[PDB]
């Protein structure tokens, strides 16, 4: 069946976008919440596939799976905040952030089932692009290909309580791509990604795109 | 899109109108219960929105997120009493005014999902008035600008059982506006607030509506 | 609105008809069961409100709300079964009565929400009647006033199981008035109550109606 | 109304028909399962009901209350398996019984709510029968009145897992006769039961089917 | 009814297909994690009924019945992954192969009920077929028989959490034939089965159909 190399069905299915991790004390977590940005370019093997494709727009849905480190589950109230492109953001565990009645916020039980919610078309634009050729502000670094039109917004993580939580959290946040709808097909990457925000590729050792044989002859 | 600017969607979101907080023993608690009269005019971000306009009219839906104050839940049973406007509030852990049917109440366990409830338009005025230029009974004060007819009731607050509950509880209550219709639009505040009954402003330090800079003629 | 003066709407809403406890040990739980026979003249606030009839008919929407006495909520169940007018009440924590298939019962934890049931109209006459000038059987006490017709039925509450229940029960019994009919009005009970099962007033003390003033044009 | 009179409404509500009891270690619990033959002439309650009748045809529900023997509940998982008429019971707490796909088995843990389900006519005659005047296979014992075409099935409990289970159990076995058929009206036994599987009744105590007086006239 | 002989109620009905055993420690388990691929030919019963036929199409519903080895429950978070066939399974109890949004996976709580999934009809051939008279690749072990069309995925079980898990996991996978249709009808395995992939049958011992007799005309 040719339903099967639909756009839709390539993009469908729930991956894991992001791991955070709120240990009770550590190296980053005195603090007591996470902010992560909404980011897709995060996993190669989902970044692979959308650089496939010069605009794309969709709808995502996003699952959060959390628990302790361990797998065990405990009567810990949560809360997810989505902080809107434009919008501040928590710079501590109490900001009035949390209290903004613009950011929407989850409130769920560690014990509930995961707290699923979908996020629409942020961008101001008619569509989401992976590539920018020019500045949004010249041979160059920093401030180019760089397109802040792509900005999906952040999630901010957090136990809720005034004091910190004892147990440590481990979340798992996937998100699957609703309503796909792709433009301008392009080549597929063929060297190892260096950065997220940019095809710069190790030069020296320039990989080719198929394996080698002795003669053209022999196979 | 229009509709994001209409007066509906402008007021629509379930923020945070109030934290009440029952801890075991400390200064306020040996009583064991709480009473909120339900105050808009609570958070000044919400506020200045409403003095937007002089005469407002809508529904309001409370959801009551509740738990230990590290976030943690126990199986506790709570119970929210609703006492009318006109109604003898609790004066006491265990006042006749507990056990009163017409004093809607909602019984819940702290482990359950937060108990929502919808509280109609209770004015015995066709609308709430932010600003009433009389007296509801002179150059003055105490006894001006003060409506009773905007007194929306109260939320009585307690922990279920004979004996006193070994867990200190800290609740946060949220509010939504639903079906919100106003009038006679008026000034936005430009002054800081310095009090929840009045428009008195600090008349020393005058704050100019918009900054300044040096020449009318350097931007 | 005339809608809130209807029969219906002065009778609505579930109030507290009754608060039974059942201790581990202490004065009457070595038993480890309770019969609560339904009566409606339990609180004068609601008795006063039913004898401004003479005669009332209607059905009952009963609601349990258990916990321990403190408010906290265990693995226990529970077992509350009716036995209807005319039929045998349990006489000790595993009377036969418990396992009579006609006497229904309501098995649940005391984790899951409050069990709820209706109960119909059961008197063999058209309506419940508050006020009988006759004798079901002459001047004269026991036996006068007291119509048997209005008997309703019995709850029996217990702990399940063949050992006793190691908690403390504390459960309180709502009870909402459905599809109410009332006949006759009838003056309103100026005397303070003296009994269940009579109009019986302290003749000593008879109090007036009506506050008192110094003068008859004084106001 | 006559419809109380009705043969549905006769044989309708759930009773109590049976009660397993499986403690850790006493007398018959090294096992770890039970096993218990479908069996309506138990209670002689139901039984002298049904012998009113000749013939009788029905479904009927079974619902299983449990928990431990004091009322609490624990997580423990809960295996129930329907043994059809014909089919081999389980010999040890781990036969191959427990697996075979054709014996219909229930997993539920002694937390959810009650497990129920129904049970059809099994009998490979058009109805069950409480009377048979002759013999399966002569003046005489054993081997008479036996009828095996009423044998409904057997039902096996267990606490799932290789190891045994560190709760004693205590289950309630309840069943509603539904959709019942009743043939061929007899006298209403007036001598107490002796035995499960036959009318034989004690011959020297022969008691009167009703009380006595002293004269045909003194009432 | 004919009903009961049709080739659907014949193969209905869940059936254990698997038990797979996750302890803290032991002999397997330093692990985390367990492969367990999609095998019918694992329990002879069922296996004896499909080779009654040829050719068989269906599809399978999978339930996942978890606790520990006594039957006990706690709040552990497991993820239950469908490696489909041709796709690379887990070889660690954190290879990347848990994170590939092309294997669906299932997270649920052993609290929470019994996980339950359908798999298709998997096979790149119109039918699955328990006999293949050829080589997928001669007289001859190794590579006989075997047909790989049939091979219908992987499940990969493992506790959720970057730590490994304190409790130990048994858990029993039922699997239910759905939708199903058979062809070419062949004679019953009549000799005791050696291994799962080939009909090699003991041929010292050669049993036969029947049971035996001394006589023709004895009976």
């Amino acid at each position: 069946s040719t339903q099967e190399t639909a756009i839709g069905n390539f993009f469908s299915r729930a991956g894991l976008v992001s791991i955070i991790t709120m240990p009770t004390t550590g190296t980053q977590n005195t603090d007591g919440y996470v902010n992560w940005d909404i980011d897709l370019m995060g996993y190669a093997q989902l970044r692979r596939k959308c650089e496939l494709f010069t605009y794309m727009r969709f709808d995502a849905e996003f699952t959060f799976v959390v628990a302790k480190p361990n797998g065990e589950l405990v009567p810990q109230l949560l809360q997810y905040m989505y902080v809107p492109p434009g919008a501040p953001k928590p710079t501590s565990r109490d900001s009035f952030a949390w209290q903004t009645a613009t950011n929407p916020s989850v409130f769920v039980k560690m014990t509930d089932p995961p707290a699923q919610v979908s996020v629409p078309f942020m961008s101001p634009a008619s569509a989401y692009q992976w590539f920018y050729d020019g500045y949004p502000t010249q041979a160059n670094d920093l401030d180019y290909g760089q397109c802040p039109n792509n900005m999906m917004g952040t999630f901010s993580i957090r136990t809720v309580g005034i004091e910190k939580s004892p147990h440590s959290i481990t979340l798992r946040v996937y998100m699957r791509i609703k309503h796909v709808r792709a433009w301008i097909p392009r080549p597929l990457r063929n060297q190892p990604y260096l950065f997220k925000t940019n095809p710069n590729y190790k030069g020296n050792d320039i990989k080719c795109t198929s394996t080698s044989r002795d003669k053209i002859t022999t196979l």
